[PDB]
């Protein structure tokens, strides 16, 4: 693998390239005000694919797209064929969106890939960015979703809510997301899969859970409806 480096933001070309990427931080980081048209509950891409000091994506284990460029096209079994990067932005826009994919040339979505491509400046073409993903987290038992309710309630629900709806922001985003509910991702959605969800959870919540912990915990968040895909 290769390191996980995220370029300095002052380092920004001036131009349209640039001002593309500026654009493609602010669909990532602000998507439900930003694309109304495509997005379909209260969530943003970075609530999932986080980073700091303003960037999106930029963080280990939680998916970052810094070197995700260099990985596309690539196979999906969901597609059942090859898909390249828009594509797989659509199926997010879809199903942790609740959502409408992008049309492919739209320019929102060149932005986005405009983003994605600087934040993979460096990395080399079929290279893994140590970091990339979520890594799943399996145990070798059923989750105990009685467990997972008293983990929830002392663990999580401060921030995500006894409703699991989240907390809104004053400029009316979600400061801490909806994890099920209406507003939350559907039934489509990779974070409705109990080993991602629990792998999602082990490595970024709160902010640190056993792995028994996670498990659980995540299995009684998805005991909860959501959209249907
Ligand atoms: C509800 C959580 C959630 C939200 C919201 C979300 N994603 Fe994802 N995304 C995931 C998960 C989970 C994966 C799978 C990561 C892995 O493969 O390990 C993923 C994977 C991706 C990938 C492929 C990453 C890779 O390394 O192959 C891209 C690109 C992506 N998302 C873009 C987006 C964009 C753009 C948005 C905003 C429109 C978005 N996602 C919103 C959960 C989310
Ligand atoms: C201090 C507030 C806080 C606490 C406590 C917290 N979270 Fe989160 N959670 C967030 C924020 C903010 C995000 C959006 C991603 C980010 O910025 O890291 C998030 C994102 C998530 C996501 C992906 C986004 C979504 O809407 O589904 C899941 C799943 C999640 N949290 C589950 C949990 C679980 C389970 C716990 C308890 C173990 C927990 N969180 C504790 C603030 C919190």
């Amino acid at each position: 693998t290769v390191a996980l480096t995220v370029p300095a933001a002052a380092l920004l070309p001036d131009g349209a390239l640039g001002e593309s990427i500026v654009r493609g931080r602010r669909y990532l980081s602000d998507t439900p005000a930003q694309l109304p048209d495509f997005v379909g509950n209260g969530l943003a891409c970075r609530h999932c694919h986080p980073g700091r000091d303003g960037e999106v994506g930029t963080e280990a284990n939680a998916a970052p797209f810094v070197g995700v460029v260099g990985r596309f096209p690539q196979y999906s079994a969901r597609h059942g064929r090859l898909i390249t990067l828009e594509q797989r932005i659509g199926d997010c826009f879809e199903r942790s969106l609740n959502g409408r994919a992008l049309a492919l040339d739209h320019p929102a979505l060149i932005d986005m890939l405009a983003y994605m491509s600087w934040l993979s400046q460096g990395v080399p073409v079929g290279a893994v960015v140590a970091g990339h993903g979520i890594p799943t987290l399996t145990l070798e038992r059923e989750p105990d979703g009685v467990h997972g309710e008293a983990l929830y309630q002392a663990r999580c629900l401060a921030c995500h809510g006894a409703d699991g709806s989240g907390t809104l922001d004053a400029d009316g985003r979600y400061l801490f997301p909806p994890l099920w509910g209406p507003r939350s991702f559907n039934t489509g959605a990779g974070m409705n899969r109990q080993a991602t969800a629990a792998g999602f959870i082990k490595h970024n919540m709160p902010l640190s859970l056993s792995d028994e912990e996670a498990w659980d915990v995540a299995g009684f968040v998805l005991t909860h409806p959501r959209p249907l895909f």
